[PDB]
């Protein structure tokens, strides 16, 4: 079966990096899946609220937690599977669909990965990044404003209304979960290098 490793941390927080950084320092094929890419289908009218930054995208029912657990156990099964795609400037899940082959290790990433006990269960390990609040925000606008196409003002309003309160009171409370709480992120290569080294080690 594959080696299936959930990451979590807050918005912005680098999981996504600590993916790359930890796949980099890693033969065994690898892929990394993000959770950001199960998120439900809207309707016209949320749609309408998360263009007005009226939405809550940090909520556990934000997901399409049913799909994830699904495509996380074909996975586990050595089935090779497809996965949605998320536009995340029309708040859409894209027609299109990529294919994912079976692989030896696992990465899924996610602000929320670790919250349904189901899901959370289908990781032999699980690590949390957690980085500096100020940090973190700073990196949402950027990549917002950049990536994502949306207003200063809109981005600051969802952050303080939603991200921050949901982060509270779903994200953080699933630390407790976490195998490996990784501080400053990707940045601890010393951290970083411990964990390959010890899925090599299970790998062997
Ligand atoms: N249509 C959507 C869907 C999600 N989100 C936001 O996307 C954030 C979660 O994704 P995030 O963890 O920040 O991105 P990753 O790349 O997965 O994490 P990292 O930057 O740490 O690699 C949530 O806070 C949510 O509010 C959004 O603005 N608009």
């Amino acid at each position: 079966e594959p080696f299936l490793i959930g990451v979590s941390g807050g918005t912005a927080s680098g999981k996504s990096s600590v993916c790359a950084k930890i796949v980099q320092l890693l033969q065994k094929q690898v892929v990394i899946l993000s959770q950001d890419s199960f998120y439900r289908v809207l309707t016209s009218e949320q749609k309408a609220k998360a263009l007005k930054g009226q939405f809550n995208f940090d909520h556990p029912d934000a997901f399409d937690n049913e799909l994830i657990l699904k495509t996380l156990k074909e996975i586990t099964e050595g089935k090779t599977v497809q996965i949605p795609v998320y536009d995340f400037v029309s708040h859409s899940r894209k027609e299109e669909t990529v294919t994912v082959y079976p692989a030896d290790v696992v990465l899924f990433e996610g602000i929320l990965a670790f919250y349904s006990q189901e899901v959370r269960d289908l990781f032999q390990m699980k690590l949390f990044v957690d980085t500096d609040a100020d940090t973190r925000l700073s990196r949402r606008v950027l990549r917002d404003i950049s990536e994502r196409g949306r207003d200063l003002e809109q981005i600051l309003s969802q952050y303080i209304t939603f991200v921050k309160p949901a982060f509270e009171e779903f994200c953080l409370p699933t630390k407790k979960y976490a195998d490996v709480i990784i501080p400053r992120g990707a940045d601890n290569l010393v951290a970083i290098n411990l964990i390959v080294q010890h899925i090599q080690d299970i790998l062997n």
